[PDB]
């Protein structure tokens, strides 16, 4: 045995109902889940690290075995620092599957202890992505069905402060 | 019954022989076809709205049941304003199919009356895209086989005025 | 018969163990192989033409039937200038396959003598791409397993001179 610790890395820009489903599903199967929010220096997110962590803590903080940490650099160095059992990713489409397969094999070559496990989304979240949500919010669409209420309000406060 | 009205949205940057085939095929199956040319503010097309509408009217104006309108904003708001029966898209490749499936489901959640129908291109236009045509024209290739003659001339006049 | 001459075009930014495998495999099947390094004006490579040719000559110059040339413009014009039998490409993933199929058909329409042959990588290089190697090197990862030693050193000298 040992305590199991899975990292769920992502930009979470912002967190969606799909991410919440995956982290809830993962929190039942592993002892510790780490929502790892990739800072994105030369990468350019709409929401800051602080907004993204806060939105994630607001949707998932009710789960006792879930932590929230920002990271940058090589996912495999973060994996080693965190003493993780595995990385978790969701697979929504064929393009995700092919990229994820390539990355899992590259990461296994950089660190032979590396491991990646995948979840498939429930069909009610299969069409939701952060990118599409950003696009709908920008064009003044209602994203309430796809994201937690706190994210809806953050899109309004992003508007109010400019946008 | 009722009059049927399908929207064919696209950047049409520029219109190709493939788009002409799709709109001709659609004009036989529905009472009204709307060639909906997405303006592309924060999106950056090579040809202006005016050039794109004109090139489209020159290739398709001979069809009595086809209209040409520029739009911006949420495709579902345009769908509602236009009182459309459905959106039409072509599916050339697997990547188109997966994106289109995701968008149709997202749009159905924003508007339950939304509908998307798809056409597959004839094999003689299956390899043609606006993006590839732009690339060939930029590098001084002959695009005559892939686009109407008016688009060929517009590439020459884009050159002459700089390029 | 006739002497056979295949072009292997790419950005080779930088050359990887995967490219070396493909060119070695091709050099056994055709009389002449041309490693054709696309300059990339409005395209933006990390390594210059000179660095890329040099890195390629260092990994592949031991093969007597392999030449190294920079090119820009239309691949079909380069194909005609070089009097080539065919273009060679590797196919790593489904997305490569669909793009390559589209390009082969477009190029056949621009030049009916055009021809494209494809190789599948050995599984030990199936997960390696230039883009991923760039990402790992930027974040200070070790790329030694994926690229020739000369490329490793070039990443160090790219660092030292800034980065
Ligand atoms: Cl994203
Ligand atoms: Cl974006
Ligand atoms: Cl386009
Ligand atoms: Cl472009
Ligand atoms: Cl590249
Ligand atoms: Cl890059």
């Amino acid at each position: 045995m040992s305590k199991t610790r899975v990292i769920y890395p992502g930009t979470f820009d912002p967190i969606t109902n799909g991410h919440v489903d995956l982290v809830t599903r993962a929190s039942r199967m592993f002892d510790e889940v780490v929502v790892a929010i990739a800072i994105g220096h030369h990468k350019n997110p709409l929401f800051s690290l602080e907004e993204r962590v806060a939105l994630a803590q607001s949707s998932l903080g009710h789960l006792s075995n879930v932590e929230f940490v920002g990271f940058d650099g090589l996912l495999v160095n973060f994996f080693k620092e965190q003493k993780a059992t595995a990385v978790l990713r969701g697979l929504r489409a064929v393009s995700d599957f092919e990229y994820e397969f390539q990355l899992a094999n590259m990461n296994r070559q950089l660190d032979p202890h590396f491991e990646a496990v995948f979840l498939t989304p429930s069909e009610q979240y299969s069409f939701i992505s952060s990118t599409l949500i950003r696009e709908i919010a920008r064009l003044k669409g209602d994203v309430t069905k796809f994201v937690p209420q706190a994210v809806v309000e953050a899109f309004e406060r992003k508007h109010q402060q400019g946008w």
